[PDB]
């Protein structure tokens, strides 16, 4: 399946990204952890403690069910329902004093753009990140790539009321064309909504652009400086040599293309390799 190949590729991206920044003994806070599908990736990195928070009780229930079916684990796991973006994290974690804060790593996969609903939420998310992180610690994850979004939008005429593009397995549909009416610039970095469909994965969910320059400038205000901004394709090309043989046999065969090399080809290439970017920052100073 194109979708199976996409899932395997993005799973590989996460393995690589987690390993790149997470070191043995680290304490990890995972924001918007969903159903907690990356635990084994953090275990491979040798962490000491994992704290996962998600706003969905149904997702946390599933993550706890997945956790409790694991065995011989060498790290502690805390899984919590709470709002990571609209409220202070202290609300979510107060009844879990076993959390070891500040932590060494904050991660967030396929979710941070929901914090760009408004400026207030973007700032609250960043304040939660930096208050949780030690000086010198890292914040990393995976988001839709505003630069690829802008490329596509720059090819859409102003006559289109709901700018849209896609292929047989994915589709983006913007709520409005204010980008096009405003000289190919969003009227605000925040709240710029589009619905995202990905076959058998994402059911037309509204989400928000995360303009990378605004994310970066806000992060700097809160004391975090840029470490990584490579799109999935470039990231994979650069890192796969060190990993081709680190991956499970099943993940490796899944990554093999028809020409015998590694990556994605075919219809899944655009959504898997171009639509998303990695990000990482380092906390370099305390924020008042
Ligand atoms: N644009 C966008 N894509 C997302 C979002 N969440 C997930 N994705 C995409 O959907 C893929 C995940 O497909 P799933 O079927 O959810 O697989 P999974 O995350 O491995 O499985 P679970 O642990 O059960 O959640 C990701 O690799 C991304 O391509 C999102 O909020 N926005
Ligand atoms: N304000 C919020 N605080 C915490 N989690 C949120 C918030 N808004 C959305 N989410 C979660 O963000 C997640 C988005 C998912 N696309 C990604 C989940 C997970 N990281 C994964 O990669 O599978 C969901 O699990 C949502 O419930
Ligand atoms: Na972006
Ligand atoms: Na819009
Ligand atoms: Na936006
Ligand atoms: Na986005
Ligand atoms: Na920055």
């Amino acid at each position: 399946s194109p979708i199976i190949k996409l899932r395997n590729f993005n799973n590989a991206i996460k393995y690589i990204l987690i390993d790149k920044f997470t070191r043995a003994g680290d304490v990890v806070l995972e924001l918007a952890c969903g159903k907690g599908g990356d635990l084994r990736k953090y275990g491979a990195a040798g962490i000491s403690q994992f704290i996962g928070i998600d706003i969905s009780n149904a997702s946390i229930t599933e993550a706890l069910k997945r956790y409790h079916s694991m065995k011989n684990l060498e790290y502690q796991v805390i899984l919590i329902t709470g709002d990571c973006f609209g409220e202070s994290l202290g609300v979510a974690v107060e009844s879990f004093p076993e959390c070891r804060f500040p932590c060494d790593i904050v991660s967030c996969q396929f979710a941070l753009h929901y914090a760009f609903e408004t400026e207030e939420k973007a700032r609250r998310m960043l304040l939660n990140v930096v208050k949780s992180l030690k000086i010198g610690g890292y914040f990393f994850g995976t988001i839709p790539d505003s630069e690829f979004i802008r490329y596509k939008m720059n090819k859409i005429p102003e006559s289109v009321e709901k700018p849209s593009w896609g292929n047989s397995i994915y589709k983006v549909t913007f709520s409005n064309n204010e980008y096009q009416k405003n000289g190919n610039e969003f009227p605000s970095p925040f709240g710029q909504m589009y619905t995202f469909w990905l076959e058998d994965a994402i059911d037309n969910v509204p989400e928000y652009v995360i303009p990378f320059e605004s994310f970066r400038s806000l992060a700097d205000e809160y004391g975090m400086e840029l470490e990584l901004q490579k799109g999935f394709n470039e990231f994979f090309v650069e890192e796969i040599p060190n990993w081709v043989n680190r991956f499970s046999p099943k993940m490796r065969e899944g990554l093999k293309r028809s020409d015998g090399r590694y990556g994605v080809e075919g219809v899944e290439k655009e959504p898997a390799a171009y639509f998303y970017t990695t990000f990482a920052f380092r906390k370099v100073r305390d924020y008042q």
